[PDB]
């Protein structure tokens, strides 16, 4: 699978490698030219895959004469990776950045836009302004996307063939424009393509992280007056007592129906209760946003582990993008010892004899006291080196500089990811950078200086990290690792385990661990077995799973709200889209005022089988429609049920064009589109903070035994069924009863 | 006069630069063993002040390429004295550090600089070892794990470098030893305290203990460890607020020491509004002004919600900016290198303490600092380019802050402030305060600080009333002093503990430094049967009143000491009260003389030492544990109207004085019960 990818793409790049001199030859203005000829192209109907040689090429010779940079070959293979449904992973040091230049640009050119996601606001600003003189050289604009930023400015930021902004940002402004009333409200565009810079925390971290827009948009009281007024008889089956009560539930029925839910909350809000309140107008998470666009894709370094998830929540492939130099790191067997006391004790043997040949080392540990522990015991053997203290991010700065320099010997805790490249031999910048006037050969010294202790450093095995305990996720000890042996340098990672140790635990027998015990790891001496790193990995990797297996879980409950969510905002954004709402206002009131007749007249039938008590009032009650219509049929004895049917609606009809003509067209047509948006809104609104109910008041509803989801699928589905009829209904209401000083 | 009469020593020590820039390496090298001989000859240190200044600011010119100036010839002669020197951030008081170091490392008694932590510790001994190399001085290094023979060599040293904890910790252990040997540390001679406010202040109070089984061994606190010195100074910055705490605390005086170049920061008068949002729309005017003119703006606030609010709200306004967000590090760090470029705009949360220095005009090092591969004309249009960009950021008035609400402790707003106008660089502050602000509450009327809504501010119309910055400071200053006076009786009862510990470790120590103890153990014998036999026989009764069969058992059960004292008195009719308490004695030390001539002298005289130690260490562990039990009752033992202290310090007193009297009882009963195999 990678290998063959990764050969096809090795022959697209040597297309591109020849292709440079075309692109050297052609002056400024003939390489901003490309682009509107590239766009010529895909209009005449050309597939955009075919464009990715020039393109590249194109894209990789600005950015030498704009950014004095020329893309790397495994640069140009990262990028093609990421115009399609990928995730490349590229290991840190290997320019990201510059790479998704490319997918950036290509993406472009269809005029869709290009949503490129960033971490933080500081980033998005940062690369939005850096790649600004790369893409206007090139003949695209770039926009820049933040919060606060007003509606107007917004909506060129999209409106630019390039858009830079973080993951928050971008989904709170597609709430919003499912929010608008009008669609030149709106500040996106239809969502073409997301290139998201960091995946492990924008896609999988914060996947279920959901995005809400509140508004004390509230609107009702009465509920909490009316509700509270029954509890001053509340002394201390209980359903029943509840029940048979009052103007609202009279008709016999359930309160612990899942429909009756927001009054069960309003009871058990005033037995718990012993200004206004902002509802949630809108919500998604974060991988449902990301599931909208036509393309995703994206970055993360080589610390893998998660492509099965991202596999499964995303349908994101992954690319292993191969390293610009060999990847020479030595990733030596893991050791196991009895105790602690042993681990280390061989641990600072390892120290001491690396830094004794000249090599640096990091030692990465799980906790303070654990490098506290390590520290205190390189002390007590004459080991001179430095831990970094999250109290002193200033003296970690300084240390982490020197940490590639002979023999130092760094001590990390609960250490993140990417970081401060360590350069060996020490940094040689950080030293002239001290220089408040240089020269050409005190420079040529700190250099000379410096090729000799980098190379010194490398010749002594580059980086030694030390893993003093493994992490629970794998991912982590591999960011770690990959500390070292960054740009093709020698370098060397270990991790140390004991029996002791709490990551003994994720095996799940106690005993089927403490055979290795059996093992008596011998003090002075030891040995290595290549059985126990694949146990180690193949068990992480288990407990990994696992997790992602109640995630999953978690996830399906997700897909309901995500499937009526977007059901709702389709039609949402049908009617928004529309200026005239009429013909489908004419086919619910059609469709409302069959059901309603039904519902009293059954048809096909008899005069005998019909009714009005509540007829005759049902239509006047919700309709201020008011038809005494017993005599229409004892006083005209022929007409028929077909012929009255049919008569109603005209009625119905007439009321409104008699509103109307009073109003005005276009006012009436824009009325109903408020109408139906507001309704909607409203509906969707109650609708999602009663499942936000059973979704908790089913944590515990009942049972260890039967389907909690399941049941919850289906309530769930109904009521939005039941909401969509609802809202046909609530709409032919209004519309009926408006009040207009007549004529 | 103390500055004004500094001055003159600091005119001093500049006429003999001459003479001194004329010395070769090795002629300053010599000056050290020179001061020394005129210590030996009874010189008097503080008459060394003017040429031994003079050549460690040559050493230093010719060491590390730094002379010191004026101010930081002034800043080391007040830390020469019981006092702490305030410094400005930037003033460079690491430099000024070294010299009452090599002052008070001439009389060959030690110096410890204390550090916040292990890395400063190590950095400054290696960063000075060679300075202090160059004039014939040694460095010494302390750090927890190292071996108490590398110890004792850091603690041997000239000048030694470490943290609080392990000096405090080293003081605690050496009071656990057996024998002189194997203490660490040499007698306290001087503390030069490097943050006194984390080292002094903060944690005056907090106790260092060793434990074991978990049990308390051993404890002091920070505060009444430093108290041992003789010699104690520190430094800080003068972002002040804690100086009659320094006296109370300390006994230390503080001394606000002049910058190198004129302070010109313009601190304007606070403003105050009456919502939040008024606030802020008159602080993105503020931004919005002073940004247009090219002057670059840092903004701090109260929280992540508040920069936030203030981030939207710039952005909402068009001007662009950036937060400091905890969680990204190498952004914050990017970000900061280039906060004092023109117009730049730069928001942070809960700023934290000195930080990093905001370059005017941006950082060009940090540019250089970006290059592959730096070339000397790369780096001259860099510089004469900032250059430029650094005096039009000074012309524009250079860094203002924005407060966007005041701390309760104003040492934070101080600090906040402090970033900007350092070594002289033009500068300005505002902070901004609203009727909705959480400090408002300080006050402690709702309806006192809500009159101040009368002035009914309305926008643009800010008007500025001096009278409400200083209400204010007084308040933060009220605040404090308030939770000082608690201390202050908190403190009071601190003291009672101290002085038991001085005085059990002064008698330990006395123990401990001496090979022999048998003028003691012979004299506490005599305490101990008096005392045991008075339980008995109370003095000058009549033979009625006397338990002999209970002083028999006792003398057993306790001492290991059976005599048929009722068969002696029903046989002398003779034998009365003393001669018979002389008798006991004599048998309880006949009985030793006899173990001894088995076991052997020396052997003895060490057992009888270790057995002091460790009787004394076990009842101090025991008296520890009480005395805390004892503190923690106080509430209701102490109740109407006498004081609770005054009973405390009663009941300690007596506590302690039994604990004594016990000891002595528990050594000789110790020494009195040893088996020994009679040959
Ligand atoms: N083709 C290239 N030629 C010259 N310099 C390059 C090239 N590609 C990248 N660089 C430089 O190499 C460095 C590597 O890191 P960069 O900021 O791209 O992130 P990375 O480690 O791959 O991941 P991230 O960027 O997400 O932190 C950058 O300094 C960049 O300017
Ligand atoms: N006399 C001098 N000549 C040249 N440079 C000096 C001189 N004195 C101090 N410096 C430099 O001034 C800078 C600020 O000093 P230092 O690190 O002592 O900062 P400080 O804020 O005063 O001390 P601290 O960080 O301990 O609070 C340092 O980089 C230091 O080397």
């Amino acid at each position: 699978r990678n290998d063959r990818t990764l050969r096809r793409m090795r022959k697209v790049v040597n297309i591109i490698n020849a292709m440079e001199p075309e692109m050297e030859k052609l002056s400024d203005e003939e390489l901003k030219g490309k682009t509107a000829e590239f766009r010529a192209r895909l209009e005449k109907g050309e597939v955009l895959e075919n464009l990715i040689p020039e393109a590249f090429a194109v894209v990789r010779e600005a950015s030498k004469r704009v950014f004095g940079m020329r893309h790397f070959d495994v640069q140009l293979l990262g990028g093609m990776v990421l115009n399609e449904r990928c995730i490349a992973e590229m290991r840190t040091g290997e320019g990201k950045t510059l790479t998704a230049t490319l997918p950036a640009y290509l993406n472009a050119l269809t005029g869709k836009g290009v949503h490129v996601v960033t971490v933080n606001d500081y980033l998005a600003q940062r690369d939005a302004e850096n790649n600004r003189p790369l893409f206007e050289f090139l003949g695209l604009t770039v926009g820049i996307n933040l919060p606060g930023m007003p509606a107007p400015a917004k909506r060129e930021a999209y409106a630019a063939d390039i858009t830079y902004g973080t993951n928050n940002e971008y989904g709170f402004d597609y709430l919003r424009d499912n929010m608008a009333f009008s669609p030149e409200e709106r500040v996106q565009r239809k969502l073409h393509y997301a290139l998201v810079d960091e995946v492990d925390s924008i896609l999988i971290d914060e996947a279920r992280t959901p995005l809400i827009i509140s508004g004390p948009a509230e609107d009702s009281s009465e509920m909490y007056k009316r509700v509270n007024k029954i509890i001053p008889h509340l002394i201390r089956v209980l359903i029943e007592e509840l029940l048979v009560k009052e103007g609202i539930m009279d008709e016999g029925e359930s309160l612990y129906s899942p429909a009756n839910i927001m009054l069960m909350h309003h009871v058990t809000a005033a037995l718990r209760a012993h200004q206004n309140e902002n509802q949630t107008l809108a919500s998604i998470t974060f991988q449902n946003y990301f599931r909208l666009y036509e393309k995703l894709a994206g970055m993360t370094g080589t610390a893998d582990t998660e492509a099965f998830e991202f596999s499964s929540i995303y349908k994101l492939d992954t690319v292993v993008v191969p390293t610009n130099r060999p990847m020479i790191r030595k990733d030596l067997p893991d050791l196991v010892y009895m105790t602690e006391a042993e681990k280390i004790q061989a641990i600072i043997e390892d120290i001491k004899e690396r830094t004794a040949k000249g090599q640096p080392v990091l030692v990465g540990t799980i906790s303070i006291e654990k490098s506290e522990l390590v520290s205190n015991e390189l002390t007590k053997a004459g080991i001179k080196h430095n831990v970094l203290n999250a109290k002193f991010h200033a003296n970690e700065a300084a240390i982490v500089a020197q940490a590639g320099y002979p023999a130092a010997v760094t001590i990390a805790t609960n250490m993140a990811g990417r970081g401060t490249d360590i350069v060996l031999g020490g940094s040689w910048q950080a030293e002239v950078a001290a220089l408040e006037n240089p020269t050409a050969e005190q420079i040529e010294k700190i250099k000379a200086d410096w090729q000799v202790r980098h190379d010194a450093v490398l010749e002594a095995g580059g980086l030694h990290i030390i893993g003093t305990e493994r992490h629970e996720s794998r991912r982590i000890d591999n960011q770690l690792r990959g500390r070292s042996g960054r740009q093709g340098d020698a370098g060397s990672s270990r991790f140390y385990l004991s029996m002791e140790d709490a990551l003994m635990r994720i095996f799940a027998s106690d005993r089927v661990s403490g055979m290795m015990r059996k093992l008596g790891m011998k003090p002075g001496e030891a040995i290595e077995h290549p059985w126990v790193t694949k146990a180690i990995a193949n068990a992480q990797r288990k407990v990994e799973s696992r997790n992602f297996d109640i995630r999953k879980q978690l996830l399906e409950y997700d897909d309901v709200a995500n499937d009526q969510r977007r059901a709702i905002y389709s039609q949402r954004n049908e009617l928004l889209d529309v200026s005239d709402v009429s013909e489908t206002i004419n086919s619910i009131r059609e469709d409302v005022f069959k059901a309603t007749i039904d519902a009293y007249i059954p048809p096909q039938s008899l005069e005998e089988m019909w009714d009005i008590p509540g007829l005759q009032e049902r239509l006047k009650n919700d309709f201020d429609l008011d038809l005494p219509i017993a005599e229409w049929l004892d006083k005209e004895p022929e007409l028929h049920e077909e012929t009255l049917r049919e008569r109603i609606l005209a009625q119905s009809i007439e009321v409104y064009q008699r509103k109307e003509e009073v109003v005005g067209a276009e006012m009436m047509r824009h009325f109903e589109k408020g109408v139906m948006l507001q309704t909607l809104d409203s509906l969707w609104k109650e609708h999602l903070a009663a499942m936000d109910y059973l979704r908790q008041g089913i944590h515990l509803r009942g049972y260890a035994q039967k389907d909690p989801k399941q049941e919850y699928k289906r309530e769930s589905f109904s009521m939005f069924a039941a909401m969509l009829e609802s809202l046909k209904y609530e709409v032919i209401s209004t519309l009926s009863k408006v009040q207009v000083r007549m004529p």
